[PDB]
Formats: C-alpha cells, sequence, structure tokens
C-alpha cells in the first residue's frame, strides 16, 4: 500500500508520495527507460491501495489499478464506492469486501463522465493539495455531484501526477492555493494513451514515432512530439500504458 498525510503536507513530502505511488507499480520492463506497465495481472494483486489522510486525519482508501492507474474506487468508513464499469464491477470482487454496504456511483470514471456528472469541465476546476483535502473530506460523505468534482481533483493530483512529471510540478506548485490546471496539464493527460503507444512503437522504429502526437507546452503553445528525444519522453512521462491495453 501507499499512504498520504494532507496535514504536515509540502511540495517534498507530496513529491515523495507520488515517487512511492510510482514505485508500487510493477513492471517487468522498461521502454527507453521508463516503466512499462503489465499488460494484465491477475486477482487481487491487480490493485494497488492509497490511504488517503485529509488535513483532520480522516481517511479514505482508493483502489487503483495497477495496470493503467485508473481509480476504480474508494471506501469510506463502512462503505465502498465503485465506478459505474465492468472493470470496477471486478475490482469490487477483490477490494473492500469487509464494507457494510457497496454503493455503485452513477458514472464511469472516464473524464467525459464525470465533468457532465460535475457540471463542469477539468479547465474549471482548480487542483492543487488544498483541492485534494477538499476532494478526500467529500468523498467521506455520499453526494454523487459533489464526488464527481472530487473524483476530478483526486484522479488528477493522483494518477496523472504519477504518470507525468511536469503534473506533480504542477501540484507542487499549487500546495497552499488550488489553481485551474494548465493547457499543458489538460493536453498530456488527454495524450498519455497516444504517447504511451508511440513511445512503445518507437522501439522498433529508431526511436521514431510511427504517428506524431501534438502538446500544447507549458508556455501555451502547440508542439509536434515526433520522437523520443523529445522532453517529453526524456524527462516527463513516468509510466507507459501497455499497447496491450490501447
Ligand atoms: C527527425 C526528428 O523528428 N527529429 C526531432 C528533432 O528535430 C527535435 O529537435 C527533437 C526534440 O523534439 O525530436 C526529434
Ligand atoms: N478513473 C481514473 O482514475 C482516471 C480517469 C481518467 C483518466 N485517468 C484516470
Amino acid at each position: 500500500d501507499v499512504s498520504f498525510r494532507l496535514s504536515g503536507a509540502d511540495p517534498r513530502s507530496y513529491g515523495m508520495f507520488i515517487k512511492d505511488l510510482r514505485n508500487a507499480l510493477p513492471f517487468r520492463e522498461k521502454v527507453y527507460n521508463i516503466p512499462l506497465l503489465l499488460p494484465s495481472v491477475s486477482g487481487a494483486g491487480r490493485y494497488l491501495l492509497m490511504h488517503l489522510f485529509n488535513y483532520d486525519g480522516k481517511t479514505i482508501t482508493v483502489a487503483v489499478d495497477v495496470t493503467n492507474v485508473y481509480i476504480m474506487g474508494y471506501l469510506a468508513d463502512t462503505t465502498s464506492y465503485f465506478f459505474n464499469e465492468p472493470a470496477a464491477e471486478l475490482a469490487s470482487q477483490y477490494v473492500f469486501r469487509d464494507a457494510r454496504r457497496k454503493i455503485t456511483l452513477p458514472y464511469s470514471g472516464n473524464y467525459e463522465r464525470l465533468q457532465i456528472a460535475a457540471g463542469k469541465p477539468r479547465e474549471k476546476i482548480p487542483i492543487g493539495l488544498p483541492a485534494l483535502d477538499s476532494a478526500i473530506s467529500t468523498l467521506l460523505h455520499y453526494d454523487s455531484t459533489a464526488a464527481a468534482g472530487a473524483l476530478l481533483v483526486l484522479i488528477q493530483t493522483t494518477a496523472e501526477a504519477a504518470r507525468f512529471k511536469y503534473i506533480e510540478q504542477q501540484i507542487q506548485e499549487r500546495a497552499y492555493r488550488d489553481e485551474v490546471p494548465s493547457l499543458a496539464t489538460i493536453s498530456l493527460e488527454n495524450s498519455w494513451s497516444g504517447l504511451s503507444k508511440q513511445i512503445q512503437l518507437a522501439q522498433g522504429n529508431n526511436g521514431i514515432f510511427r504517428t506524431p502526437i501534438v502538446l500544447v507546452d507549458n508556455k501555451g503553445n502547440r508542439v509536434q512530439i515526433t520522437n523520443v528525444t523529445s522532453k517529453v519522453v526524456t524527462s516527463n512521462i513516468q509510466l507507459l500504458l501497455n499497447t496491450r491495453n490501447i
């Protein structure tokens, strides 16, 4: 398991937590020195538990699929909550079975459906460590509309930060003040599968992408990523989604 406490949290401890989260995910190989997530994992070992504590020391446990860093569901006190999707239904066969009741959230876990439920796109939702504190507190007591926004915060401050050093840094810059995500953050989130695929395809193609990926950079400009010497590949991305799952 991994754990993170918001009480006393600072950019350093958050950075350490994200390092630990990345290193909790299994891999058999690296591609251009980036861990390649496994094609599949059978049984309970498929799920990483993240224990998150809000500033007051109240806690939720979050179940993460280690093949794709997708949040499946979470436990708050004696109630489990799972996304309305087959992968999360499966997860519920393995994690939080001791919960006195299971609520299936009235949406799947993807950004499109979460944004509709929250009534707001990601672009307009501030993120940061204070927002994560808020998100944990919200998830403690069921409210599906509120939970959609909280989960958008949770996903980006944990899974997306694990996937991209740039996003980790953006959250560190928001340790004591929330701010909506940069355009670059959104672009990276939207491109994780595509980047992952092209980096794997580049192996056998001399580091050259079969299909370029268009991102927005930290200055707000369009950039085209065509090969593995790009900073997005050498410094930024930290985990690759296996092409078997794309
Ligand atoms: N459900 C998730 O954890 C999730 C959603 C969208 C993108 N990445 C992860």
